[PDB]
């Protein structure tokens, strides 16, 4: 069983997703994360090809973990009297992006670019398999800091994609989009745009642009720290208040600021090794 199968290590972190161990599969000493979620927990719930009840996080982990190394990938799940066990990969040494900017403040733009590029690979694979994330944010990005790899984490707040109006949201207040803040509606891309935006300013300023629901809804976008203009011209877009004027993946790809990107492993050679 479950418990023979892997050694249990340190807990990573816990909290509205539930509570993750560090940990090693017994059998080829492949380093592991053990993510816990109580059944009580879990609202939305799926099924697999098959037809198995389990929550909506196991369907869309499954539809987005294969080859592609952007998104953490589900290696197994088990399922206990009152809760799932989620066995994912684990990159070691790791980090997380929020703990990253915590500790090495704004990024340089170089750094900031490879790290926002492999996030709209990342996202755009997510989109490919039909899968919504939602909750695009530093502490759901892991840096693999060898390989200069990054990999979304935490699909536990997502949905399948679809091309309709969403009415429920249950992401980080703080990177959801006025639409959302006024109507308590939005649609599944132009929503995540929003987000990226958001995130792409907090690691160019070390921080989130706004705080209150009166700041998103204002959609006013001032630079604490020194940020070249086609970035800022870039995060304005993003960050249109009107969801039709936000960019596209294409466009936002496309775009000046985005040209000329450092391959992860060089970004691990300049700016993590
Ligand atoms: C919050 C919510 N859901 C999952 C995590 C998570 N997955 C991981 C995979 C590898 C290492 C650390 C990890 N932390 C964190």
């Amino acid at each position: 069983p479950l418990e023979s199968q892997y050694q249990v290590g340190p807990l990573l972190g816990s909290g509205g997703f539930g509570s993750v161990y560090s940990g090693i599969r017994v059998s080829d000493n492949l380093p592991v994360a053990i993510k816990h979620v109580e059944k009580d927990r879990i609202s939305d719930w799926g099924e697999l090809p098959n037809g198995t009840r389990v929550p909506m996080e196991v369907v869309l982990l499954k539809k987005v973990s294969s080859g592609f190394s952007g998104v953490i990938r589900l290696l197994d799940w088990f399922e206990r009297p009152d809760s799932f066990v989620l066995i994912l990969e684990r990159p070691e040494p790791v980090q997380d992006l929020f703990d990253f900017i915590t500790e090495r403040g704004a990024l340089q733009e170089e750094l900031a670019r490879s790290f926002f590029w492999q996030v709209l690979e990342a996202v755009r694979h997510c989109h490919n398999c039909g899968v919504l994330h939602r909750d695009i944010k530093d502490e759901n990005i892991l840096i693999d800091l060898n390989r200069g790899e990054l990999k979304l984490i935490d699909f536990g707040s997502g949905a399948l994609l679809k091309d309709t109006v969403y009415t429920d949201f249950d992401g980080t207040r703080v990177y959801s989009p006025p639409e959302w803040i006024r109507y308590h509606r939005y649609h599944g891309r132009s929503a995540a745009v929003w987000s990226l935006g958001i995130l792409l300013y907090d690691m160019v300023c070390g921080d989130i642009p706004f705080e209150h629901d009166e700041e998103i809804i204002r959609g006013q976008v001032f630079f604490r720290q020194r940020v070249s203009s086609e970035c800022q011209h870039l995060i304005r877009w993003c960050l249109a208040l009107r969801p039709s004027d936000r960019p596209t993946f294409e466009e936002i790809q496309n775009h000046p600021w985005m040209q000329d990107v450092l391959l992860p492993q060089e970004t691990a050679e300049i700016h993590l090794h």
